[PDB]
């Protein structure tokens, strides 16, 4: 009685998005369905708890030791975009939510390319952001102004290429479920949305979703 | 005299990544060839040299404002690892340097989770590393210390990844060809390659190849 789809997470920008597209997914599909494993992020839980994405076992599914992660009947994936791409290769038949290499080479690559934007630039920049609020044990001005004023102009760069369309391909895919997991958090990091109004209703046009909702609900 | 590809980049270890892939493939098949466009990526050029990565006819190629970028019959790509997986689609016809998405699913999968790896990781970390320690116009110890260590961690799992291997997937690919490019300057960032052997071995072996050479040579 498995799933086939197993989905290591925690809720996070980066843990809710493959939980999105499953969710996606089975709104138009019927399926797949997928098992939920809750992992500690916490480092202070190294050692003493088996769901923990530093424990052993883990790093056989993500050899990084971070989340998310999947397996599908028991072949493993790791790295958010990669995850999308696999499940949308194999069960995104009516390329509803991606687009197929063969027959669409060019918007292939297209949809790569923002996914690698998006996977380079704001998850990485935006996390730095969140390090130098958040964890960093001191106030260091240098490093806070460097990330925000990073995050900006990606937003900006984001915010251009939203002028004029609904989702960032046209249609609602996969390079907006990547790009979603951050950009909802975008005010908790100290961007204002409302300077990035293409974004901001791309945001709230996606919140709205039912399965967005259950892919994040997922997660806790 | 033709140069179906145009490369615009940079002597970096983004740079050089797209050119090395390129001088394999000449090497292999005898194309594509392609004219370089050195860019200046320095922040003190803005508006004062036409080959400078913010300018605004090159957004029209990358919005990024980074390079490297292509162009291939007019139709731009950029990011490195997108730039590489599209060089691979359309003139790696026997799969040399890449596993195709339909014959080898699997396979492919697998080197979009260590290009993702990669994109999202080492560059980023590594590039931080960079910032701190080699180029910020302030020593803050804290934030070398960081990303040092971060790049340390990611190091240790792509050595890991090579105990019992000569290239990440097995066969020489873009996937090493993405992280070389990074990895061939950890010594000068910081890392002492020493205490992660397999990754030495593997940028020695890549470094000795005379078409990383002319891949290198030509950013210039
Ligand atoms: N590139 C990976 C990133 C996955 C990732 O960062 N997972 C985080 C939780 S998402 S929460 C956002 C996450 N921050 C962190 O993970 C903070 C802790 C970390 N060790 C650090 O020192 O920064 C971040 O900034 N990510 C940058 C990015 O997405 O590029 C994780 O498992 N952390 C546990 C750990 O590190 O032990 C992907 O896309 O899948
Ligand atoms: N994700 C993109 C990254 C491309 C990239 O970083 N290009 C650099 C030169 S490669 S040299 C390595 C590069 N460093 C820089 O670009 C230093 C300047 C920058 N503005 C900063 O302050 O961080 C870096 O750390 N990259 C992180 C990564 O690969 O994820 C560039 O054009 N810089 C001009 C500019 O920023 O205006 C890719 O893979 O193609």
């Amino acid at each position: 009685t498995d799933k086939p789809v197993v989905h290591y997470t925690a809720p996070t920008p980066n843990g809710w998005v493959p939980a999105i597209l499953l969710e996606e997914l089975k709104a138009v599909y019927g399926g797949p369905d997928y098992e939920t494993v809750k992992m500690s992020i916490r480092d202070a839980d190294i050692g003493k708890v088996h769901n923990q994405v530093k424990s052993d076992w883990f790093l056989k599914i993500c050899p990084n030791g971070r989340i998310p992660a999947i397996t599908h009947e028991g072949f493993p994936v790791f790295e958010t975009s990669a995850i999308l791409l696999y499940l949308a290769q194999h069960f995104d038949k009516e390329n509803a939510f991606s687009r197929d290499p063969v027959k669409d080479p060019k918007g292939y690559s297209e949809e790569l390319q923002w996914l690698f934007f998006a996977h380079g630039g704001i998850g990485p920049m935006q996390g730095q952001a969140n390090h130098f609020n958040l964890y960093a044990p001191e106030k260091i001005p240098y490093a806070i102004n460097r990330y925000l004023n990073e995050s900006k102009r990606l937003y900006r760069v984001l915010d251009d290429r939203l002028k004029g369309r609904e989702y960032i391909l046209g249609t609602y895919g996969i390079a907006d479920i990547k790009i979603f997991g951050w950009a909802r958090i975008a005010p908790r990091t100290g961007l204002d949305l409302d300077e990035f109004p293409n974004v901001k209703a791309w945001v709230e046009r996606i919140e709205k979703r039912p399965a967005v909702q259950a892919g994040i609900n997922s997660c806790n």
